[PDB]
């Protein structure tokens, strides 16, 4: 059994809400928490696209500025309002800062530039899902391993981002 996000062909196990670009119809027989799309590049177009509306926003709930990993990453994967108190948001904001090799609070964050979104991307792919070998399959090298290149490539310019080439 492969993990929900990459039988979904949403590898950043988006909850329903937003109509995103190639969406599958929603049916009886639909994930019933998370969005489901035709093909990968229009799950990671969507991934790519959250984020970004993240980063675009002036000021987070604690009043700061959502410009660094710990803030983007907050919103990403925000705690509950009530119950068990459990500090999963930093583990996975500090995860996301080692992929990247930044520190969690460097205001340097730039999720316009293609490789700073692609990390982020990937990073989070990788975290979702876990280890393809883990599902007898082989990694992709790359860093978020169920993915080739050229696909996650078509995800993000599908988001608009621009690698430089030469
Ligand atoms: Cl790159």
């Amino acid at each position: 059994s492969l993990p929900r996000g990459i039988r979904n062909n949403n590898p950043g196990n988006i909850e329903w809400g937003s109509p995103w670009q190639g969406l599958q119809a929603r049916t009886a027989a639909s994930d019933p928490r998370f969005c489901q799309f035709i093909d990968p590049a229009s799950g990671i177009r969507a991934l790519a696209v959250i984020l970004t509306t993240y980063f675009d926003k002036r000021k987070a709930a604690d009043g700061s500025k959502i410009d660094t990993i710990r803030e983007v990453i907050e919103r990403w994967a925000p705690p509950k309002k009530n119950g068990v108190v459990e500090n999963n948001t930093t583990a996975y904001a500090n995860q996301i800062a080692r992929v990247l090799n930044m520190q969690p609070d460097d205001e340097t964050l730039n999720l316009h530039d293609y490789e700073t979104m692609r990390k982020m991307v990937e990073g989070i792919i990788r975290h979702e899902n876990g280890s393809p070998e883990d599902y007898d399959r082989a990694p992709y090298n790359n860093i978020n391993q169920w993915y080739s290149d050229e696909q996650i490539a078509e995800g993000l310019r599908r988001a608009g981002l621009v690698k430089p080439k030469t």
